[PDB]
């Protein structure tokens, strides 16, 4: 649990901010709130998403050690958007599989990828204590 | 209001795991989750972070398009933190400041360094609507 | 209190679909969920909001029978949406004003209007019972 | 997601306030707050509906631009308000139906029609982050 | 806390279902939620309160041992009850005064008097912890 | 839904405080809070119930004009009262009954009654907006 | 937040269960739930106390390892807790002090001891992140 | 229901505070908040648990007058918890059973005995009333 009040904040770059609109918005289902010349905000899941109009994006990519996203309390809320990238045609960097399995922490994943190369993961942990 | 339920989850590089210990717990005050040979997990205000240990921190560090943190809702739970790091030692990147000054999105902002120079910036806006 | 979990939503003509984007997302603050040839959608204080491509909207205007808007429990969301109309030149109806006076259900208030004429009010109570 | 501190308020045309009243509380079941010579006001699913006396009700109506109600995160909510509907006589525009069929922001929907024309749509979407 | 979702109710004794009405609805500013041949319903404060059409009603009237009211935790919510109360010309059994006084169960105190002579007591503790 | 912070507080004879205590605390499991010579103070389901000493309990009861008790959202917890009342020996003016049978505003119901007549309905509505 | 649904739950020795009730209910303010000829049981601030009877209370005191209480989020609730202490001649340990004077995690402190020698720690932290 | 915003505390002795570390952290699943020469704090599903270097721990230990633990509303809080423990290989010092059998206020319970023989007991009530 946490503080419904605050937001977590992010900072990503963007090597293109329309493209970056049409993936988080477009395809996502994140909502728009503000734009400027050099970066738009967004409301990512009820915490703020920041893509800055950079060059700095990785090239090339791995999974570790850097990827972001939430970790969903209820599992319709994680199935419910594994459905949506499916059909909106969101590239997936790892398909639906299970980390750290057999362990109480076991967690189902997936990471979706944007056009700049960061990594979105989305977790359920089958033990909600585990979330941390 | 965000999903109380849910947590955001974010990883950054950690040249060593022992150090982020030492920051992120100790100085900072998160609490120390989970810890394996690769990695530790922490209650970071409420979300998750994970230091994964790594050779891929950034050498030369600038203020953008990667950084992360809270915005607080309330000033006092900014200020309080403010107070933390200063009697703590530590490290600024950016010491206490406004950005958008003036403007309806005005907000303070202070920006910490960890010791693999990820950067930690933590806000507060002047009017709540605007922390999206 | 009203549930939290559900929405409001109002239907609403606009003229021109990215003059009402301009007026709801960049000058009010709401955020943009969803567009179509025909529509778009808005979290709208956190209501939905959907403005209609359609000429069926008023050319001349008056305050009844047809406005809408948001009644603020704290006064200050009240204040800062105020302050905000006011510094991005946010067209008003009706500026800063008191309705009901001296009875217990007074309260201020305030009228916006968008480009195709509908009319926003923004109300706060001095008893919070009256806000029904 | 949305403060339950606040209310939405909306106001409509009613040709007669008596008529109203028989619609939005005798039969829809919404709770009378206030009463005016010129309007009444209601707790309408726990935002505020009012409804001033007016000859600018529409004669004639269709299902754009304009219309209003509630979109239910619960869908026995939903169900059982069709069912009241049902069992009280009150009018359907339109009966049960889905729009943006296929779509991930497909949604359940139907719209009730009250004395002076004015359309009541209400609404259950399958993804609950569809609701703006 | 209560649970929120549950409501208190509570019938009394009504001599006249449209006097009753007047005093519950129009002056203290309760909602209309049903009615009936023999009955009315309100939405008393968020719990339910329900008039009884009936003779058996007191025609003398003292404190004890019958009385039903809310204890209010914000001292504004009480203050403005009072003021509503005073301004729209209620009948009060006893003003404003103070019970247990110095106590650390003191509370402020005033009871209005319904047409068939029910007593509505609303209290605020000091100690919140006094409520019960 | 009501404000889980404030309490509903009711005033009740009671020709016995022990009796009553017994009655309430030992046998239905309400809280005792405070106690004085001339009266006890009860957590009953999180809002308060005083039980005065007095001679003016009611020497014969019917069901009306007089009566309390809670109004659950959740099944279950009528269930279980129910359950407990039934297996700790609890009188009942009347058992388990359907009232309003047919109508929307339906709801199940029990009656208990305590040593100086005093009536509880606990209530569970199939329309949870048929509360009040 | 911590759960508000659950509660923390704390077995103590008494040596005289009526005298047990005397320091909890009648001084300290807390709500008795359930007796049984071996123990009491009581709603403590929220949480569960049950003080069991017993010979295994100890005879000689001191603060550690051994003690506890609440830590309360709001200052109001600690100073009114301090006052009813005070007013009341419930035995203080140790009066109104400072622990961790002057570091971030300082916070104020009063113990009271109960009639079988078990140390109650009442604590408010000036920064509430430092109340774990 | 309890406050969300307080933490319940409890002080208990450690003969060795890795060792407590070890068994509240890396196999409870409890977070590691503040640690001291003397003591380590916790995070203890949401209260405060304190562990206090001693030499006063109990050398021999029965069920009774002492131990600790949480109350879960949620059965499957319960179950995860005791599947948790089987898991990571925690002592048991009573596995699964049921108590006060037959009465309305029945839990089911296991205690867990931490390496300074501390009882910690996890509780799980058939009616949620029954909590205290």
């Amino acid at each position: 649990m946490r503080n419904p009040n605050d937001v977590f904040h992010l900072a990503i770059p963007a090597r293109d901010l329309d493209e970056a609109y049409d993936f988080y918005v477009t395809k996502l289902g994140c909502k728009l709130a503000r734009r400027y010349p050099d970066r738009i905000t967004l409301d990512f899941f009820g915490d703020q998403l920041v893509c800055h109009l950079s060059d700095r994006w990785d090239r090339e990519v791995s999974m570790y050690p850097r990827h972001f996203g939430i970790t969903f309390r209820d599992k319709k809320h994680f199935d419910n958007l594994y459905k949506l990238a499916k059909q909106r045609g969101i590239p997936f960097y790892h398909d639906l599989s299970r980390r750290f399995e057999g362990l109480i922490e076991e967690h189902e994943t997936f990471f979706l990828i944007d056009p700049s190369n960061n990594l979105l993961e989305f977790k359920y942990y089958f033990d909600d204590r585990m979330m941390y």
